[PDB]
């Protein structure tokens, strides 16, 4: 696929970009961010979003943008400030608005 499968699918492909590490790229685990499950109620991650994609769950570019802003958030509650995570998570959250609008 649908048109706004299609536009998803290059937003998604963009955001990607920014992270080169691929932190984002799959769910957290607690064996990498002990506690994680506990501390964070609702994960997302671009893998995940993939899937809702390609399930065609999302209906408008407002719910993917939540999405992206919903997995930005969890980093920069989980991290600490002066963290990789939290600085890239914050990055890419404007960065990422910006060139979806
Ligand atoms: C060297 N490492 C640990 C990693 O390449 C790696 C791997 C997988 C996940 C993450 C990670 C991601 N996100 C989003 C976090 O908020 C976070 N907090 C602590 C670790 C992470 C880091």
């Amino acid at each position: 696929s649908t048109p706004i499968q299609q536009l998803l699918e290059h937003f998604l492909r963009q955001l990607q970009r920014k992270d080169p590490h691929g932190f984002f790229a799959f769910p957290v685990t607690d064996a990498i961010a002990p506690g994680y499950s506990m501390i964070i109620k609702h994960p997302m991650d671009f893998g995940t979003m993939k899937d809702k994609i390609v399930a065609n769950e999302y209906k408008s570019v407002t719910e993917f943008k939540a999405d992206f802003k919903l997995m930005c958030d969890n980093a920069m509650t989980y991290n600490r400030p002066d963290t990789v995570y939290y600085k890239l998570a914050k990055k890419i959250l404007h960065a990422g608005f910006k060139m979806m609008s």
